[PDB]
């Protein structure tokens, strides 16, 4: 019934360092048989800028197709991205490794580099920190297949247990007098759990983590498309005709008036019973066929969604003091939208929004209210998913990158049941 792989492994090797490493040697030897000339020059290249190549990877979507087929660094990430590809898990993994309390938008101290004890206080705040939350973890990493030990390198108090899914792509490789193993991310994260362990005379929180599926096409919006016509070609017919006439009237021009309407509290002080009946056939169309899998969407904000302006000292990220300042007033925060929202599968920059510093990663959860748009012909919106209105987005980590000279900013926000 089960597939017979050509090397045994258990899906938790555990504190087992020798089965660990004897198994992560022999896949790596196994796995090199299949690798192409251009794969191992990759693997190469990442054994000497590991730094750079990884910190490319995380971005490397956000930017315009064009500029992603220029740029230099894009073969390295395809080749490297096909290497690990070859190999997908037949079974679940879990993996180890060191993680930096910040990526978790905790800012505290858990404890010292000279500490040994971590308090119960500092413990608790960073479970309130993390519960009930989904963290987008992207790009190359080495990670580990034991439980770190005493002769082991242990940066941080933070070590996280994540179990990998079956078909994770997963690559052993023999690096310069070591072996490791290398992924790509690119996923959504849950901390399930979180224990204090003690590893050679200090404390460490050890945290249970799963990843949650999803959909996230990043700068394929073939794909994207592929999947939003496939669920949502039939779409259009499954709508009363006045849905159906008020959803094109809306994705037409008709988003000025509605949108002005709904985020000027018009329904409340300024009852317009025409616009009322409009947005009450939208939101309806949009409960017909709900989003039928976890999906992330982008979505190129308006410094106004942030209550900010094109011409708002705050809004110039190329200053860290700005971001911090957004970071601090944000994360962990909750954002409302008064109005429906536009959002696209792809994350590629796009010329109607090519200034716009904040880039929202909206993750969608399966059964929410929401429709594939651009399946519906003669519509010149690319790639959308239009969300209900009144819709509330928990933020979990904001990011940054370089666009250019331009810095800009990645929210990465789950959409509120």
């Amino acid at each position: 019934t089960t597939y017979k792989a050509p090397i045994e492994r258990p899906e938790d090797f555990l504190k087992d360092k020798e089965k660990a490493k004897e198994w992560e040697r022999k896949e790596a030897e196994r796995i090199e048989q299949k690798l192409e000339r251009s794969e191992k020059e990759a693997l190469e290249s990442y054994k000497k800028d590991s730094v750079e190549i990884s910190k490319y990877s995380q971005t490397r979507n956000y930017f315009y197709d064009y500029q992603i087929e220029a740029n230099s660094r894009e073969k390295e990430y395809k080749e490297l991205r096909n290497a690990i590809s070859k190999n997908k898990i037949d079974k679940p993994m879990y993996v180890y490794y060191f993680e930096s309390p910040e990526k978790f938008a905790f800012n505290k101290v858990i404890r010292t580099e000279n500490q040994n004890e971590i308090s119960l206080e500092k413990f608790n705040e960073f479970k309130e920190t993390i519960q009930n939350k989904l963290f987008k973890q992207d790009g190359f990493k080495d990670i580990s297949l034991y439980e770190p030990g005493k002769g082991d390198e242990k940066p941080t108090p933070l070590l996280m247990h994540l179990k990998l899914p079956r078909n994770t792509g997963m690559l052993p490789y023999t690096n310069t007098n070591n072996v490791s193993t290398l992924i790509e991310q690119g996923y959504s994260i849950k901390i399930d759990k979180i224990v204090r362990i003690v590893i050679d005379g200090k404390h460490y929180i050890k945290a249970e983590a799963s990843v949650v599926s999803s959909l996230d096409f990043k700068d394929d919006v073939s794909k994207g498309d592929s999947w939003g016509k496939a669920n949502y070609n039939d779409w259009s017919n499954k709508l009363t005709p006045n849905e159906l006439a008020d959803v094109n009237d809306y994705m037409r021009g008709g988003y000025t008036a509605i949108n002005n309407y709904l985020i000027s509290n018009g329904p409340v002080n300024n009852p317009n019973p025409e616009l009322d009946s409009k947005i009450t056939n939208i939101e309806n169309a949009l409960k017909r066929e709900p989003i039928p899998t976890n999906l992330t969407v982008y979505r190129r904000s308006g410094p106004q969604e942030f209550g900010l302006t094109l011409t708002s000292p705050e809004y110039d990220f190329n200053k860290l003091e700005n971001i911090d300042a957004f970071k601090s007033k944000w994360e962990g925060q909750a954002l409302s939208y008064p109005n429906f929202i536009f959002t696209s599968i792809g994350s590629v920059n796009m010329s109607a929004f090519a200034k716009r510093k904040i880039v929202l990663r909206i993750t969608i959860p399966k059964g929410s209210p929401g429709a594939y748009l651009s399946a519906i012909p003669g519509y010149a919106g690319q790639y959308q998913v239009l969300l209900n209105h009144g819709s509330k987005f928990k933020i979990n980590k904001i990011d940054s990158y370089k666009d250019g000279t331009i810095t800009k900013l990645i929210v990465d926000a789950t959409l509120i049941p």
